């Protein structure tokens, strides 16, 4: 937890949509971090790379979370985003909390914010 | 402290323990009124609690087969009514009223 937000992680991997539906479930959203605390609180919770709820699938290179609005802090792993292959919408938080971009389709831990 | 979040869609326990299980948290306990009124506050509908007299009947334990201590349940309950009810459900009003496991309902989910 940080201020008013709870975070809380997933056992299991799954692409984005499934891990959108989880959150959602509970009224929660997939986290967004909005400061460095922020980073570091979620970075805590998961054990393994997660996703967070920040994509560029609706304008390329514009990242925004999952209600439309764009991000302001990034912490992005050096050399990213590099949207490679076919491309990489999607975002996850590594192991040392640092960002990567990568396919949504692809499977990941996830962690849901509540408010 | 414990927090609490309710589920959009039904389902029965044995869902219900797989999702709130899903984000390393358990189906909602209430061990006091205080927490038996925040369950109300989040859950807009009859919603599961993590209670069943699963293992000999009438007597009740939380998901991890701890007696509780603190219930609240509705006037007439509980009843084990028909082929018999042993899961448990905090009505509208914050009583509780044993249900059939196999029936669906939202579910609370408890964190801390
Ligand atoms: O070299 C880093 C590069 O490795 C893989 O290709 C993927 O994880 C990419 O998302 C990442 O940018
Ligand atoms: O009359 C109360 C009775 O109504 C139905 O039969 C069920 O909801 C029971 O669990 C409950 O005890
Ligand atoms: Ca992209
Ligand atoms: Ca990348
Ligand atoms: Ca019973
Ligand atoms: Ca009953
Ligand atoms: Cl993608």
């Amino acid at each position: 937890n940080v201020g008013k937000k709870y975070f809380m992680s997933s056992v299991r991997r799954m692409p984005l949509n499934r891990a959108k539906a989880l959150c959602s479930e509970l009224q929660g959203t997939v986290a967004t971090p909005r400061n460095a605390e922020e980073n570091r609180a979620i970075q805590n919770v998961a054990k393994d790379v997660a996703f967070l709820g920040i994509t560029d699938q609706r304008t390329e290179n514009v990242f925004e979370d999952l209600t439309g609005n764009r991000v302001r802090y990034t912490n992005w792993n050096e050399g990213e985003p590099n949207n490679v292959g076919s491309g990489e919408n999607c975002v996850v938080l590594l192991t040392n909390g640092k960002w990567n971009d990568v396919p949504c389709s692809d499977s990941f831990l996830v962690v849901c914010e509540f408010s």
